[PDB]
């Protein structure tokens, strides 16, 4: 058997961890960055398999609240677009509802790292406020398991 590690279980969800972006004027020129945080310890989320052999695994993430994976402020109606990576690079997008593709390590917690970035925005001012959206995340043992990402901006004065 297979379980999906870092996770908590409220009111029967599973809450992977969140995605924190942090605190950032109304416009901003540096894109913005943010590593799952597992709800459990910080770290990443992963996946322990019992027995010795790798067992393939498919991670795959929606589009959000809104399909298009966008913050909202619910105060204003402001939204900001954020994507989400599995390399720190930005080379492997998790394309919205696509597997990525992984195998176990023998023995260990295999990582399933989630970068965020948000583009900068130097020309168009932002509400503050706090700004939020939840990703599913759907993790599938080729051989399921589908938890809440919560992803945080805070834009301030």
């Amino acid at each position: 058997g297979c379980t999906v590690g870092g996770s908590q279980t409220e009111g029967n969800m599973n809450k992977f961890g969140t995605l924190n972006f942090g605190k950032t004027s109304g416009t901003w020129n540096n894109v913005l960055t943010a590593e799952v945080a597992s709800a459990a310890t910080g770290g990443n989320i992963s996946v322990t398999c019992d027995g010795t052999d790798p067992v393939d695994f498919t991670v795959a993430i929606d589009g959000g609240e809104r399909t298009d994976r966008t913050l909202k402020n619910t105060a204003s109606a402001d939204v900001v677009a954020y994507n989400v990576y599995r390399d720190a690079a930005r080379t492997n997008l998790y394309v919205v509802n696509q597997p990525q593709q992984f195998t176990t390590v023998s023995g260990q917690a295999t990582a399933v790292p989630i970068f965020g970035a948000i583009a900068p925005n130097t020309g168009t001012p932002k509400a503050q406020g706090d700004y939020k959206d939840t990703l599913l995340v759907t993790v599938n043992f080729g051989g399921a398991v589908t938890g809440q990402v919560d992803v945080k901006l805070n834009i301030s004065t």
